[PDB]
């Protein structure tokens, strides 16, 4: 139960999954090359995008400048073990490992796993603003949100290089709303402002500008969720944009302290959601009440200024009680104290759907808020620990869940390129390790298939290993020893 190890293994999953034309001058892994290459030079019509002619017709000179009839909509990653780029978890996983690398950077550094933070976090954030086309002026006019479809991707299985199949590229334009996955992206970039603002100024404002663009675009255009057939369809169904806008607005307060944004927060907050789910691609909320109550820690420790602002924008009594970390309090007594099933193993487990990445996403937000009463392991903490080192091994099948980690290691993941096979229902051994990845996790019974082709309990995903970096990261904060050492003779730039 090595957790410098185990930060540096979760982020190759990354490499695994890197697209377009810089696969092989950002990947550390030799079995990955540039794939999907066709991708930066998407047609630009009504077929290979999902824009309207007439869309297409007046804004051409902004979103094809130079003419040549074709858009670069490469790069960022794949999501899953197949390899389509959904847009929704895309920027889930991109500014929940930037919130991770945001909160536990000294750890990064401390275990020499900054740079390989920083080489992913650019090439999400890098395809984000690819991806965003805006006029000299600085507004968004379209958004590709997803290039791929998951109906005719997951008709294929081979490695992504040798992919030819058609990849359309969907968009976000002011025509209907796209509030929540331009809201998810906006804060993406707002983190990365965060994370680099001191080491690259110059890109940090680059990355600023992006996602304040973005969100006075979510801001300004009509409210709602990118609908299934506008491209997700029924594989990343989103249940609402409030989160993510309100999660965007909180870290774009952070970034610029201008009053506006933590307003625009405080007007959608949902003070009741945090204790409900945890964070995840599907929702923000927990993540968002973490970082409300770092900026009243912040800026307003000692006074009662933001409390009755918010309930003055929220339409609560000026007297209903308002503590910005106490819905989090009640989220991890719930996780960590009995209110969420925990299996016969002693696994906190919400349900059998990636309940690892459940689990983690528990465990990040139980060390942020340590790290932000004392920076000192509480029980919260504490818990975390027991729950990683089950996910470690310390189970009833004395199995690890993170493939490549220890010889009691799952070894089938259910993913394309690491198989180096042509079906997953083929059960020969896997032509490359995926290091690092955290699949989907145990049963409720503590039971797990390790077969290629079991889609639940060893799917594995950009959202999966999202939280699972800042987790290990916050675990060696608070645990580490001078016994938990990297593996040198992993890859390293
Ligand atoms: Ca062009
Ligand atoms: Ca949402
Ligand atoms: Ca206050
Ligand atoms: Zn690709």
């Amino acid at each position: 139960y090595n957790y410098a190890k185990a930060l540096q293994y979760s982020m190759f999953f990354y490499d695994a999954n890197m697209c377009g034309t810089g696969v092989d001058e950002n990947s550390l892994l030799s079995w990955r090359g540039d794939c999907h290459v066709y991708d930066a030079r998407l047609p630009l019509d009504s077929q290979n995008t999902n824009m309207s002619d007439g869309f297409i017709s007046s804004n051409r000179s902004v979103l094809d400048p130079d003419g040549d009839g074709k858009v670069d909509v490469s790069g960022g990653f794949h999501d899953a073990g197949d390899h389509v780029k959904f847009g929704l978890p895309e920027a889930y996983a991109a500014s929940t490992v930037g919130w991770g690398y945001y909160e536990f950077k000294d750890q990064f550094r401390a275990t020499g796993q900054a740079v390989h933070a920083e080489v992913i976090l650019r090439y999400f954030n890098d395809y984000f603003m690819r991806c965003t086309f805006r006029d000299a002026s600085g507004n968004v006019v379209a958004f590709c949100h997803q290039v791929g479809d998951g109906d005719i991707d997951h008709a294929f299985w081979g490695a992504p290089e040798n992919d030819t199949m058609f990849r359309r590229g969907w968009f976000i334009t002011k025509e209907k709303p796209g509030t929540d996955i331009i809201s998810a992206t906006a804060a993406s970039l707002a983190i990365n402002y965060m994370n680099f603002k001191d080491t690259d100024p110059q890109y940090a404002a680059k990355s600023l500008d992006y996602a304040k663009a973005l969100f006075d675009f979510a801001e300004k255009n009509p409210k709602g969720v990118v609908q299934g057939e506008d491209g997700p369809k029924g594989y990343y169904g989103s249940s609402k944009w409030q989160d993510d806008y309100c999660w965007a607005a909180a870290w774009l307060y952070l970034a610029t302290q201008n009053e506006h944004y933590l307003d625009e927060a405080f007007k959608y907050y949902d003070y009741y959601a945090p204790p409900g789910w945890i964070h995840c691609w599907n929702d923000v909320w927990s993540g968002t009440a973490c970082i409300l109550a770092e900026i009243n820690d912040l800026y307003d420790k000692d006074s009662q200024n933001f409390e009755d602002r918010y309930k003055r924008a929220s339409n609560k009594n000026q007297w209903e009680q308002i503590d910005f970390w106490k819905p989090i309090q009640d989220l991890l007594d719930k996780w960590s104290g009995g209110g969420i099933t925990v299996t016969p193993g002693g696994y906190v487990f919400l349900n059998q759907w990636g309940s690892a990445r459940y689990n983690t996403a528990a465990q990040l937000i139980a060390l942020v808020y340590d790290k932000h009463h004392g920076d000192t392991p509480s029980k919260y903490a504490n818990w975390a620990r027991s729950q990683m080192d089950y996910l470690l091994g310390k189970n009833p099948l004395n199995r690890c869940y993170v493939v490549g980690y220890s010889s009691n290691s799952v070894k089938y993941p259910h993913h394309r390129a690491a198989s180096g096979l042509k079906d997953a229902n083929d059960s020969s051994p896997h032509k490359y390790v995926l290091y690092g990845a955290l699949v989907g996790g145990p049963d409720a019974s503590d039971q797990h298939v390790d077969r290629t082709n079991d889609y639940i309990y060893n799917e594995v995903a950009i959202d999966y290993n999202a939280a699972f970096v800042g987790a290990c990261a916050g675990l060696y904060r608070f645990f580490g020893d001078s016994s938990m050492q990297i593996d040198p003779s992993m890859p390293s730039h």
